[PDB]
């Protein structure tokens, strides 16, 4: 099993810059969205949703099909919620319709980092839409209620190392738990991507606590939460190391994440020797827009 990158016919740089700066502008204005946080936290988690399929073992999964626009995985229990981010996709496919799907929803990931005033990630053009019957079973996405070891194993089948899983698992600061969608609540309700995530699992007071949808999660008195998993890496000395480590370089961080994140969105696809090297696409802020 093989996902060669294909470049959209006659498409280049300034191509997917265009498409990056309709997401960023429409990001920018539906910015009412879940009180006021805007679409970016939800694009982000999109993103990692349809990479997280990606099985090592096999190859099959992963961002490269664009899949996640098919009933099966779109219905995922694990994906409660993301049909927000779908939705905001949908008018930019049809202004731009020439772009796959899984570019589309890894590049919006991208976009939302960066608008957010995240690191810069470098974006490959190039993945294909491949038929339903590719589309990942449900179940493939990790749990919630779990601790390090099982943090540590599932990612092992995305080929991330504890490096690697500290520095994605920082894409927590943004955005906020609804009890609607996954069975927690509460966050920080964040849309500027910091390294924040750290400094609060080291400096708050966490209370261990059921919450209404009787599932464990972790609260702190200034009102921040975090999950099981997001806790096992302040119990486990590997990933506490980690946490440290970012909690006290803001830019270590920041690199760490642009390289895990855009393996992340890559991981499943046979890159060739002649394909072009990785876009990194300018903000509106950066082109005065
Ligand atoms: C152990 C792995 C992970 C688990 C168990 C997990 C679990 C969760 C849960 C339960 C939610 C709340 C969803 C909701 O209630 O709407 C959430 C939100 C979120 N997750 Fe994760 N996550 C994991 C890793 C990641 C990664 C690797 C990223 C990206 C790099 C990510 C990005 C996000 C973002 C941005 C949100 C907020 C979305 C919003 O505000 O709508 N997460 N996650
Ligand atoms: C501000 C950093 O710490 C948090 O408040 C926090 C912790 N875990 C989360 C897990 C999922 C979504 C949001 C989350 C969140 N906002």
């Amino acid at each position: 099993l093989v996902h060669v990158a294909s470049v959209e016919k006659g498409r280049s740089y300034e191509d997917f810059q265009k498409v990056y700066n309709a997401i960023a502008l429409k990001l920018r204005e539906d910015d009412e969205y879940d009180n006021y946080i805007g679409y970016g936290p939800v694009l982000v988690r999109l993103a990692w949703h349809i990479s997280g399929t990606w099985d090592k073992h096999d190859n099959t999964g992963g961002s490269y099909g664009g899949t996640y626009r098919f009933k099966k995985e779109f219905n995922d229990p694990s994906n409660a919620g993301l049909q927000n981010g779908f939705k905001f996709l949908e008018p930019i496919h049809k202004e731009f319709p020439w772009i796959s799907s899984g570019d589309l929803f890894s590049l919006g990931g991208v976009t939302a980092v960066q608008e957010m005033q995240g690191p810069k990630i470098p974006w490959r053009c190039g993945r294909v839409d491949t038929p339903e019957d590719t589309t990942p079973d449900n179940g493939r996405l990790p749990d919630a209620d779990k601790d390090a070891g099982y943090v540590r194993t599932f990612f092992q089948r995305l080929n991330m190392n504890d490096r690697e899983v500290v520095a994605l698992m920082g894409a927590h600061a943004l955005g906020k738990t609804h009890l609607k969608n996954s069975g927690y609540e509460g966050g920080g309700a964040n849309n500027v991507f910091t390294n924040e995530f750290y400094l609060n699992l080291l400096n708050e007071d966490w209370k261990l606590e059921k919450n209404d949808a009787n599932n464990e999660q972790w609260d702190s008195k200034s009102g921040y939460m975090m999950l099981p998993t997001d806790y096992s890496l302040i119990q486990d000395p590997k990933y506490l190391s980690i946490v440290k480590e970012y909690a006290n370089d803001q830019d270590k961080f920041f690199k760490d994440f642009s390289k895990a994140f855009e393996k992340l969105l890559e991981n499943g696809i046979t890159f060739p020797k002649d394909a072009p090297s990785p876009f990194i696409f300018k903000t509106l802020e950066e082109q005065g827009l």
